[PDB]
């Protein structure tokens, strides 16, 4: 009974998540991931000033209203060599990485690593926080709010 979420830096309060190593949440799902780190699902416009911070990612997400990937350098792996906030328009399946926005956050660029998750749920979860430079906070909990995602 364990979820591992890897988090990246914060931009303007906007990061990435992703559960177990794979693309795996649900929208109802991500809403209540970022619930449990205080945060929301960013609205476009939050994304857009994350990007222009210097946020890029590899990965599909969630943010409000869309699934996106935000890309700063043109790669042919990464969004189809795009560049800006690559929104996804056409995918059989449901299940994705999410970004979180967290207003409390710094304004610019903050790669120092998290090490809470402050407004999880009693529960019977490991829930293990990873940052991409390995250091790891756990804790026993619940963050899904959703039968169907459990
Ligand atoms: C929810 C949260 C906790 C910590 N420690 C940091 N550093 C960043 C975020 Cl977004």
């Amino acid at each position: 009974n364990q979820i591992d979420l890897n988090v990246t830096c914060r931009y303007a309060g906007v990061f990435h998540v992703e559960k177990n190593g794979r693309y795996s949440i649900s929208r109802t799902e991500a809403a209540d991931l970022c619930q449990a780190f205080n945060s929301t699902l960013p609205t476009m416009d939050q994304m857009k000033l994350a990007l222009s911070k210097g946020f890029e990612t590899c990965r599909y997400g969630f943010i409000e209203g869309n699934v996106v990937i935000p890309r700063i350098h043109p790669n042919a792996i990464c969004a189809a060599n795009h560049t800006g906030v690559y929104i996804l328009v056409t995918s059989n399946t449901s299940h994705y990485d999410t970004y979180c926005f967290n207003a409390s956050a710094p304004p610019e660029e903050d790669c120092t690593s998290v090490t809470d998750l402050p407004n999880s749920f009693d529960g019977p979860v490991t829930i293990t926080i990873v940052n991409r430079d390995g250091t790891r906070y756990s804790k026993k909990g619940e963050y899904r709010t959703h039968q169907e995602d459990i």
